[PDB]
């Protein structure tokens, strides 16, 4: 369940994250866009283990932070787990495209009776983190909508339970 | 992990032994009772039963679902303890893991050990080792971690004890 990603920093000394201490582990709070970290598939809510072949265990946002910047050369080295509190839930349009949940800045709210959602077991409570491939989060509710929207038929979303979600952000 | 059917049979008494409970409009296991059909057919605590005899349970109360499988005439389509996650530490020269824990839930994390080096988190509860470990004294769980490769499964803490 575990893999390192080589960072190389950009011109600027950048890689385009931000960390954050979660239960005395390390995790992904912010990839920036076509960053060195989003170019190596770092992604919110990745558990970062090691940096630079060191620990992160019990390490504050603020250590986690200082390590990165003062990191030496150009590359960095992480090993990641993927995405460990959340999970996938794949679903089906009905014929009238709405698979079946409304949702609420970003957290699910409802599951409607009968949908392809109730069928796959989809949860209240959680964020919606990505649409079949795609990061939602920091998104308007209009925005998510409508990638929503922008059918897909099928439509996998990753979930979060909003607690923890909540902690991360 | 997916989604899986399972096929269960009333025992001699009629009976399952299983316990429900309603989370986040599913419906969870809270309990599975010792060598019932329901521990015979691989369920767990902390599964997730999507459909009873093809009905969803979604927003089920935990009410209903045991009357639907008390008055049942049973398949059970359910998704493995979603709640849950599975990390494996290797014992140290001592034989430690590298972690602390009080009344099942892990409370600290030993530098420098294998439950460091793989990210092992704090108020998590623990859930299994492989046994099954819930309701367990902890130095009965300390006794079965005693007992080189340690794999366990844990739970964030906000959500065992709402299941529990």
């Amino acid at each position: 369940g575990i893999r390192e990603v080589i960072l190389c920093k950009d011109q600027d000394g950048k890689i385009g994250l931000r960390l954050k201490s979660v239960d005395n582990g390390i995790f992904v709070q912010l990839v920036q866009a076509n960053s060195p970290a989003s170019l190596v598939g770092l992604r919110f809510g990745d558990q970062v283990l090691q940096i630079n072949g060191e620990n992160c265990a019990g390490w504050s946002s603020d250590k986690a932070h200082k390590v990165l910047k003062q990191a030496f050369g150009e590359k960095i080295t992480m090993t990641i787990r993927d995405r460990p509190f959340e999970r996938t839930v794949t679903m089906h349009k009905d014929s009238s495209g709405h698979v079946g949940f409304i949702f609420k800045s970003g957290k699910i709210t409802s599951i409607v009776k009968d949908s392809s959602a109730a069928r796959n077991g989809l949860l209240t409570d959680h964020h919606i983190c990505e649409i079949n491939g795609q990061n939602v989060i920091g998104l308007k509710d209009a925005q998510i909508a409508d990638i929503l929207s922008t059918a897909g038929t099928v439509v996998t979303i990753t979930i979060m339970p909003a607690f923890i979600f909540e902690h991360i952000i």
